[PDB]
This record gives structure tokens, sequence and C-alpha cells, in this order.
């Protein structure tokens, strides 16, 4: 039906603007750092992940149909105050309530989602969209850069707008998680922080346009869901999740570092098509082994993902704008470093599992 697809697109929104601020970020610069830059795109993640809960609580007392369209109210308000405000108080306060949108609208439209269908593969879906509106936010962000270095903000108000409207005319022991956990942290610090420095790092390697980079950022985005789309069920045919999840994080590495290797403007657009794919298959793929490992409280295993997720999202952009700051190229090797510890976890993970058996086979 067409409640999912607003839905859909109501988190799509969502998480688009936590990235649309990227390009414009760098004409902000001079209006700076790479640290404030940092804290300024976490600050976001930092209020979701605060709010999540409050959010959700809220929405049980009031909530599933009203929750979402205050939070479109708060997100839409925030995305006008970013358009007007110059104050950097001013732009602190509108990513903090954009933060509180953003903590008021997913738990609803997820547990709507998780009622208003019989399914599983709807938070398959939901993942994907997730990490597809995270990476495509600075794309369109950045080609909206060029026409107005406000309009990308004014055109994300007029979308919420538009998605009021929509919403309106529409509608234990926990050893267990402790491995996933991890992996999602290690996947939403992968991601984050690359993509805070990406633009930045392409602005000073080879000195790239804010048409450029969107355009770049666009194609991998549009790359990496395309693949997950069309492969997904074939990868999960062929391995499983740890060791899919562990060969996506060896492709990353082996990508990014020929993105440090990379210094002919081709050679770094061509290198940004492919560097996304292994993040868009690892999405699912952590949702799949978090849906996989809980039973009952599937509820809870949502929440711990969604709150580690955010979690990570703020953690990220910090670390990345100071390691920015001291060195041009260290974000990508704290990415490398991040994903080679999520490789080293999946070994681990999979190690004990493999003893455990061994020793039941054994028994």
């Amino acid at each position: 039906n067409k409640q999912i697809f607003v839905l859909y697109f109501n988190i799509f929104l969502i998480f688009l603007g936590i990235g649309l601020v990227i390009p414009v970020l760098p004409v902000y610069l001079k209006d700076l750092t790479g640290s404030d830059l940092g804290l300024l795109v976490a600050a976001f993640a930092l209020s979701q992940m605060i709010i999540s809960p409050f959010g959700g609580t809220l929405a049980d007392k009031l909530g599933k149909k009203l929750i979402i369209c205050i939070g479109l109210i708060l997100f839409s308000v925030s995305e006008f105050m970013f358009a007007v405000g110059h104050n950097f108080s001013v732009l602190m306060l509108s990513r903090v309530i954009g933060g509180m949108s953003a903590g008021m609208v997913m738990p609803g439209v997820t547990g709507l989602i998780a009622d208003i269908s019989p399914s599983a593969k709807n938070f398959g879906y939901m993942s994907a969209i997730i990490n597809s509106g995270f990476i495509l936010g600075p794309g369109i962000g950045g080609f909206m850069a060029e026409v107005s270095h406000r309009m990308p903000f004014y055109f994300a108000g007029a979308l919420g707008i538009l998605a009021f409207i929509m919403s309106i005319v529409l509608i234990i022991n926990w050893k267990v998680f402790i491995t996933p956990v991890i992996l999602t942290l290690v996947l939403s610090f992968g991601l984050s922080a690359f993509e805070t420095l990406y633009s930045l790092y392409t602005a000073d390697k080879v000195n790239y346009s804010p048409k450029d980079i969107s355009i770049a950022i666009t194609g991998g985005g549009i790359f990496g869901a395309l693949f997950q789309i069309y492969f997904f069920d074939k990868f999960m045919k062929y391995f499983s999740e740890l060791t899919f999840i562990a060969w996506s994080l060896l492709y990353s590495v082996v990508v990014l570092i020929l993105l440090v290797f990379a210094n002919d403007y081709w050679s770094i657009m061509l290198i940004s098509f492919v560097v996304f794919i292994g993040f868009d298959m690892i999405r699912p793929a952590i949702t799949n082994y978090f849906s996989n490992i809980a039973g009952e409280r599937q509820g809870f295993a949502g929440g711990l993902n969604s709150t580690f997720t955010s979690m990570g999202n703020f953690i990220g952009p910090l670390i990345a704008g100071a390691l920015f700051d001291v060195h041009i190229e260290a974000p990508i090797y704290m990415a490398i470093g991040v994903s080679l510890a999520g490789v080293v976890i999946v070994l681990i993970e999979k190690q004990h599992r493999a003893a455990a058996a061994d020793l039941e086979d054994n028994w």
C-alpha cells in the first residue's frame, strides 16, 4: 500500500537531514576547522540518541499518528532555522531540535511499519532506505548548493511540510548482543566519519567542487543501493552472516586504502562509486544478525540497533574532524582501523561459535 511508501519517505527525509549539511559545511568554514564541523554534524545524532527512548515513551503516552506529525514539524522548523540562522549557537540549536525531530519520528515510523505490514524483509528495506538516505544526503545537498548556499535547507523544509500533508492525508543474557552492537557502532563509525571527511578530503587532495563531490557521492550511493537490491539474496545464499560481514569489511578496507593511494581526479571518482558497496551490504547484514539472535524481544533489539547507530553517528564526526585538523588523511586511517577492529571482532565471534559447536559435536 501507500502507507509503507509515505513512511519510508519520512525516514528517508529524516536521515537525509543528517547529511544535507555536509557540502554546505565547507562554505560555512569561511564564515573554521574540521573540529566544529564534526561537532555540528554530531549534534543531530547525539540529540536523536538521547531522545529516542523519551520519544518512544511519549509516543506510548500519545502517538503512532501524532508523534510523527510533531516530529515532522520540529524537523521543518529546524531546517528553516538552519536556512535563516547564521549564529553558531543558532546552528547548534537548529541541529539539536533536528535531532529531537529525528528521535520523535523514528520510533513512530518503525512501530507503524512493524504494525502496518505483515513482516523480516520490511526491516531489511528499512535498513536499506536508512543507509541510502544517509549516503545520498550530501549528494543531493551539494547538488542544490550550486543554485544557492541555503537552497537545500529550504527544499528540505518544503519536503517536511509536504510530509506533514501526506501524513495528515494518510495513516535474557546480554552476551549475545555484545557482538552485533559493536559491529553496529563499527559500521556507523566507518561510514559517517568517512562521509564527513570525504568531501573535505576531496576538496584538498584534488581540489574538487561541490557539484563534483555531489555527483560522486550520489553515484556511489546509487551504485551501492542497486548492488544491494540486486545481489543481497545471492550473497546471503553464498556466505553466512559473519563471513559476509567480514568480507564486506575487508572490501571496505581495500577500497579505502586505494582511496589513500589515489591522486588522479578520475581515479578517486571511480573509487567513490564502489566505496559504498561494502557498507550498503554490511548494514542489512547487521539488521539480519540482530533479528536472528533475538527471538522474542524484537522491539528491544531494534531499539538497541537504533540507539547504537545514533551513538556511532555521533562519535564518528567528532573524532573525524579532530583527526582531519591534525592530519589530512587521518580520518581514513581511523576508518580503516575501525574496519579492521570489526574484522577482528567478527573473527573472534566466529571462532567462539566454532569452538562451541565443535565441543557440542564432541559431546
